């Protein structure tokens, strides 16, 4: 009990070796949307947004809030941009804009954040699989990180089977905890008591982590950095056939993703009114709040053997496979825009060897990010987003600043970079030396009677990490713009006939 211990050992492992192996022996758009859906369903988000709904309340609702106004602008400010020019890959647009230069450093921007943020999805399901069987962290890292390279390099219709797995897999978990706390009225009426059903929260204060305020404004951007300007995510919508069907499949993964991070957040609600009385933190059975979710199911199906085993196993296979398929990406990306344009003549025998070669270390890489990330401390939607924010803010920032501001020559959005991701990792940095007070950043109390020393540590390093993100953003553009402005701007008169929005 508390780590499988059953049947569920055999369901897991049969899961796990099927799906790893049997990988490889206008309606037409919605998949396609549901396929980036596929995105936000990793174990990252089963780990984080059901812990981060119980320890924060119904707040994290407002997530959705975020989603449903980054593909607002992403379908009507970027998607047109990146549609009437018609480009391979989204970066294209800064050479079209400022420069190559531009658009190298943007690439490797890219790069870095998608293996920090990969390195993050490969340590989530190494928590799963942890958690469920007790095999150290050291070795379920090593055994996650073995399954991703026989996945990305050995080689390779389930972008939408795992998540209505998932999605189906919340709802049964939603069902059965509401079945065994009497009904809805009852499991409402405990969460309101507890001030689990604190929607409505509009305090001001920055270092209040979770709130409308920070979620709007924070969310929106550290959105936008994801599926917004993302290579891997917008790459699917250059090539729907026409603007509007990008559009409606970009609708359909946004409600892909508002009803996943609905679903997550309830189950948070459900779980932790499971767990008013006896919190597995406070007496000590579980290590970090991102081995609740594991908690939860394992405890649920006491009656039904393998039903943990199967949920977990689609959670961890899923997972790897999403972080397999995105480090192929980057691989891809990797020679395709900044190796072989540099290298003109080199054949595909020598070209595929690179290829399968910048699979390899960047799988490397990202095993080892997800090691740091276990080592260093805790938080995978934290992670995450932090990873997300630092590094794809300034480049989202640069984007904005080249669609909305028409006088910004090279060097300016190239020290706009430099500033954001400075100020960026400027305060990340801060806030993992000298990490906010638990009290400050919102945690309700958690009931278990059942069973800053610098000036900078206080004011600035304790703000909410979704305004990381917007930190470097909201940087990157005023940098960019008063350094645009003051090193000789580009006359309008010359620019290009649709690298604008105002056009």
């Amino acid at each position: 009990r508390a780590t499988f211990g059953a049947w569920d050992y055999g369901v897991f492992a049969t899961m796990l070796l099927v799906s790893t192996g049997i990988g490889l022996w206008q309606l037409a758009a919605v998949p396609v949307g549901l396929s980036l859906a596929a995105s936000f369903m990793s174990a990252v988000q089963v780990l984080g947004v059901p812990a981060e709904a119980a320890r924060y309340g119904l707040k994290f609702l407002w997530m959705c809030a975020g989603q449903l106004l980054n593909s607002l602008l992403t379908a009507f400010l970027f998607l047109p941009i990146f549609y009437r020019l018609g480009l391979t890959s989204t970066y294209q647009y800064l050479e079209l804009r400022f420069s190559r230069a531009v658009r190298l450093c943007g690439t490797l921007q890219y790069l870095v954040a998608t293996m920090l943020y990969t390195g993050i999805v490969i340590y989530a399901p190494a928590l799963i699989l942890n958690q469920v069987t007790g095999l150290d962290i050291w070795a379920s890292l090593l055994s996650t990180g073995i399954i991703c390279t026989l996945y990305t390099t050995v080689g390779g219709w389930t972008d939408v089977f795992q998540v209505v797995v998932m999605l189906v897999g919340f709802w049964v978990i939603l069902a059965r905890g509401v079945i065994l706390l009497g009904g809805p009225r009852n499991v409402l009426s405990l969460a309101q008591q507890h001030s689990r059903i604190n929607l409505m929260d509009f305090d001001p204060d920055p270092r209040s982590r979770y709130t409308f305020w920070t979620f709007i404004v924070g969310g929106t951007l550290v959105w936008l950095s994801m599926y917004g300007v993302n290579q891997a995510q917008v790459q699917r919508y250059v090539a729907c056939h026409t603007e509007g069907k990008a559009k409606l499949a970009l609708l359909v993964n946004q409600l892909g993703l508002f009803l996943i991070v609905a679903s997550a957040a309830c189950c948070g609600i459900v779980m932790f009114v499971y767990y008013k009385d006896c919190d597995p933190l406070l007496t000590g059975r579980i290590s970090a709040p991102d081995q609740y979710m594991p908690l939860l199911v394992l405890d649920i199906f006491e009656d039904l053997p393998g039903v943990p085993g199967l949920f977990l196993a689609c959670a961890y296979s899923g997972t790897l496979s999403t972080a397999s398929t995105s480090i192929n990406a980057m691989a891809a990306v990797t020679v395709e825009d900044l190796i072989k344009p540099r290298m003109p003549g080199l054949a595909p025998r020598k070209l595929v060897f690179i290829s399968k070669g910048l699979s390899f270390i960047y799988g490397s890489a990202c095993l080892t990010v997800a090691a740091l990330s276990s080592l260093l401390g805790g938080g995978v939607l934290q992670g995450s987003f932090t990873v997300m924010g630092v590094i794809s803010g300034p480049l989202l920032g640069a984007f904005t600043l080249g669609m909305l501001l028409p006088a910004c020559n090279t060097p300016g959005v190239l020290s706009g970079l430099a500033a954001g991701l400075a100020v960026s990792l400027w305060v990340a940095v801060g806030a993992t030396l000298y990490p906010p007070g638990e009290q400050t950043m919102g945690v309700l109390p958690t009931s278990a009677a059942g069973c800053g020393r610098p000036a900078l540590a206080d004011t600035f390093y304790a703000i909410s990490y979704l305004y990381y993100g917007a930190l470097g953003t909201l940087t990157t553009m005023l940098c960019g713009a008063l350094i645009s402005y003051l090193t000789g701007p580009t006359k309008r008169s010359s620019l290009g006939p649709g690298l604008l929005w105002w056009d």
